[PDB]
């Protein structure tokens, strides 16, 4: 009985997680271009 990495029904931070770490190895390479 635990809940520490089973998320629940939310599933929110598994999709914010999952395009983070992609736009994570960006964000050091960050597109400068305004």
């Amino acid at each position: 009985m635990n809940k520490k990495n089973i998320l629940p029904q939310q599933g929110q931070p598994v999709i914010r997680l999952t395009a983070g770490q992609l736009s994570s190895q960006l964000a050091e390479l960050s597109e400068e271009a305004l």
